[PDB]
């Protein structure tokens, strides 16, 4: 299972050195990137390959109640550089993510218009796809969470991770 090292270490918050009255981690701290998606049956773990009949993207919402429900992370405004590491010596042949968007006309077909795409990486060659680190902005006049969308595709296996995880974006 890979991580998130940057922008900053969720350890920190996950000792009870920062509250212990108050604390905020669960054992759903061990793989919030490195959830594990296979191809057909079992699921075994949430509603996923479900993005063409949305039973998955309307499925996200109750997600947001969920027992599993990850550990949402505010982040304020400005400009902020997100690096992720894997502990995985297998290959990768793409990686890619996008971010959800409340607030679409119901004119608007939901199953497009409640998620966006912000960045797409394929792992080919030189320098340029050997960035694992990339650069994102935070808006500094808006308020609001949402829910990013990423997989991470391992080429030495038909099976890969996907993987959802809430921040909450604030102004600064």
């Amino acid at each position: 299972h890979g991580f998130i090292e940057k922008p900053g270490s969720r350890a920190a918050l996950c000792s009870e050195a920062f509250g212990f009255l108050n604390l905020n981690c669960g054992s759903v701290m061990y793989e919030p990137q490195s959830l594990e998606a296979k191809k057909g049956f079992p699921h075994s773990g949430p509603a996923d390959g479900q993005i063409a009949s949305a039973g998955g993207l309307f499925g996200g919402i109750l997600d947001q109640q969920s027992e599993n429900r990850w550990f949402k992370h505010i982040m304020t405004g400005g400009e902020h550089t997100f690096t992720w590491t894997y502990t995985a010596p297998h290959n990768t042949s793409q990686w890619h993510y996008y971010i959800t968007k409340k607030g679409w006309d119901p004119d608007k077909p939901l199953k497009r218009a409640d998620f966006e795409l912000i960045g797409a990486v394929p792992h080919d060659g030189s320098p340029a796809s050997r960035n694992l680190s990339h650069h994102i902005y935070i808006p500094e006049d808006r308020l609001g969470y949402h829910v990013i969308l990423a997989v991470w595709d391992v080429a030495d296996t038909e099976n890969a991770f996907y993987q959802v995880i809430d921040v909450d974006l604030v102004n600064k």
